[PDB]
DNA sequence: TTGACTCTCTTAA
DNA sequence: GAGAGTCA
DNA sequence: TTGACTCTCTTAA
DNA sequence: GAGAGTCA
């Protein structure tokens, strides 16, 4: 809601909630040929996920209060931003998963970024294989590899150049 | 249906066509600190294209030819890769520009890959700065770099831990 | 047979 | 990656 | 007030 | 990143 003392009253109650949810140990390829362990904290996989919780997609969820007789909801993932400008160079940020995880709820595995910052990380060779994100990556990226492309730049006659 | 000798006729044509499109040289990042030059051939932003060309949306383009009767029509970069799997692990292949410009026909900056792969070339550091694509990247990718994250992981209480 | 428009769709964040 | 409505 | 569902939308390849 | 329709 509107308040700053509502605001952080919303971020203290989601954190409560969602440090009940099961704590699950993920480990990952950190880049570098190096693996490490990750913390996830997970909303259940149906109803009922947790006080304020409620599913909109198949891996989608909101939160919702009741302020000033008034209901607010937003992003599950959002909450721990709530205090940040919504917008940067004008594209609108969005909460962005480093552990990749998108049940996972752990605010110390969240960001707040540009949609096209978020979609990057998928590559990034992590934090042991040469990340340059100024908010280090928790883990390679799950789509990092050499890829399958299945066929080349070529041309048959010889009207081009690289 | 086309034999391959008409869809190598197809082939052709096309090359021959887009051949004939304003070059354009564009210098480019290569990654490591390195320039390199790319020869980009354009299609016109507004009509005529050329001959088979027409616009289906703002950098959307099909190649259009009619055979024995029956018209044929293609996405505008996917004709280089007509005698090509069309899928790869489950995925469609679809064409992706090593120079990251739409507008580019050239065949040499062209791969043919998934969707995926396709996007991750985005953030690759480049061909001098650490690419592990099996078809090399011509250029460092043009979202490549430490990116713009407004908030990083943060808790206001302990809860949590990573 | 061809050009120049029109429309909607896919994917995974 | 998002917002919002329908019911109980 | 709170929970459990429903729907469509955004972006940039 | 795609496929397909209309009109002359
Ligand atoms: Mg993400
Ligand atoms: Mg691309
Ligand atoms: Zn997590
Ligand atoms: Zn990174
Ligand atoms: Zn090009
Ligand atoms: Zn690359």
């Amino acid at each position: 809601a509107l308040t700053n003392a509502q605001i952080l009253a919303v971020i203290d109650s989601w954190e409560e909630t969602v440090g009940q949810f099961p704590v699950i140990t993920h480990h990952v390829p950190l880049g570098g040929g190096l693996q490490g362990t990750l913390h996830c904290y997970e909303i259940p996989l149906a109803a009922p996920y947790g006080v304020g919780f409620a599913k909109n997609g198949p891996t989608r969820w909101q939160y919702k209060r009741t302020i000033n007789q008034v209901v607010h909801r937003w992003g599950s993932h959002t909450v721990p931003f709530l205090l940040e400008p919504d917008n940067i160079n004008g594209k609108t940020c969005t909460a962005s998963h480093l552990c990749h995880n998108t049940r996972c709820h752990n605010p110390l595995h969240l960001c707040w970024e540009s949609l096209d910052d978020n979609k990057g990380r998928n590559w990034c060779p992590g934090p042991n294989g040469g990340c340059v994100h100024a908010v280090v990556c928790l883990r390679q990226g799950p789509l990092y590899g050499p890829g399958a492309t299945v066929a080349g730049p070529q041309q048959r006659g010889s009207h081009f150049v690289v």
